[PDB]
């Protein structure tokens, strides 16, 4: 009669509500391991993440709670939106898991972008990115580190973001993946909204190129990789840097940085129709408006949509949707722990 069962999906427990059936492993997610299911009250598939007692220290309980309280706020089909959250523990005093449950997607982007892509696929996937992206920042959420490995994507070529990006020590083994961080958060420099069209232009990028743009083991390599191939930032962006970091980049040696079609020659798209060549000029275009060091002169998150590459796509229902107290604090692991169990227990 207990309202909850336990299976061995890999090496992690799981133990969910009677009415989810067939667990099968799918995917890793750092907060937490994730497995594909059943839901037989529901008649549909869906994806069931564990976070494993995520009050054990403040970076796993600041991330946990954050994303509670805003999946439960946000509404957009490009964002990620939870079908049910459950603990099987009965009291605060037990409390030591949360289970979150979703739509089941068909792959991670990761997997999208190994893919060579149509003009008409890469454009619409860029889109829905732009549009969840608009979304958050209509509802004061600006994510500067969206990276392919939180963004999911179904068969039928939808897609949806799923995290909120950053808010810081992590004693664990899986490492946090950079790549896709824009220049003002690399070197600790205050942003806006279009923070987040870098990293849009670093998928985009991949996706053209099939390799990421700006590997590295830390921020030293990869500010390397930037200016190798952008360019070293104009001395205007060098007076709004911090005096440190203003200095060590500096004395960082110059470069020219290579023109866009040399960075993506016409090799890496489809050329062969006038539509095709048509679209790869448009696709540089837009590529040469988002991978952009200064914030200043990079394009907004509504330009980029009303770009012609982007544009084709267009629908007043989908960029512009409703946007419905400020939790920002630091606790102890008790008080983290009672924090998120409240909202499990909304
Ligand atoms: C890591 C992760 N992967 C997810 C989803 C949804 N789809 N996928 C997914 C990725 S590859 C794949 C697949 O191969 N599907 C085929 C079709 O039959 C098997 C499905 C969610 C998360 N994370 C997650 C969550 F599960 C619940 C609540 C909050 C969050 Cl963030």
């Amino acid at each position: 009669d207990n309202q909850f069962y336990s299976v061995e999906v890999g090496d992690s427990t799981f133990t969910v509500l009677k009415r989810y059936q067939n667990l099968k492993p799918i995917g890793s997610g750092a907060q937490g391991i994730v497995c594909a299911a059943y839901d037989a009250v529901l008649d549909r598939n869906v994806a069931i993440k564990k976070l494993s007692r995520p009050f054990q220290n403040q970076t796993h309980a600041k991330r946990a709670y954050r994303e509670l309280v805003l999946m439960k706020c946000v509404n957009h089909k490009n964002i990620i939106s939870l079908l049910n959250v459950f603990t099987p523990q009965k009291t605060l005093e037990e409390f030591q898991d949360v289970y979150l449950v979703m739509e089941l997607m068909d792959a991670n982007l990761c997997q999208v972008i190994q893919m060579e892509l149509d003009h008409e696929r890469m454009s619409y996937l860029l889109y829905q990115m732009l549009c969840g992206i608009k979304h958050l920042h209509s509802a004061g959420i600006i994510h500067r580190d969206l990276k392919p490995s939180n963004i999911v994507v179904k068969s039928d070529c939808t897609l949806k973001i799923l995290d909120f990006g950053l808010a810081s020590f992590m004693m664990t083994p899986y490492v946090v993946t950079r790549y896709y961080r824009a220049p003002e958060v690399i070197l600790g420099m205050g942003y806006k909204e279009n923070v987040d069209i870098w990293s849009v232009g670093c998928i985009m990028g991949e996706m053209v190129r099939h390799k990421i743009l700006f590997p590295g083991r830390d921020y030293i390599d990869q500010w390397n990789k930037v200016i190798e191939q952008l360019g070293t930032p104009c001395p205007e962006f060098m007076k709004k840097l911090q005096p440190t970091v203003r200095n060590y980049v500096e004395n960082r040696p110059k470069y020219a940085g290579l023109t866009f079609p040399k960075l993506f020659p016409d090799s890496l798209f489809p050329a062969d129709s006038e539509h095709n060549k048509l679209k790869a000029s448009q696709a540089r275009d837009l590529l040469s408006k988002m991978l952009v060091i200064d914030p200043a002169k990079r394009i907004s998150v509504d330009d980029a949509l009303q770009h012609p590459y982007i544009n084709v796509w267009y629908d007043p229902a989908e960029v512009e949707a409703p946007p419905p107290q400020l939790d920002e604090r630091e606790h102890t692991i008790e008080e983290w722990k009672e924090l998120i169990y409240k909202e499990v227990m909304n």
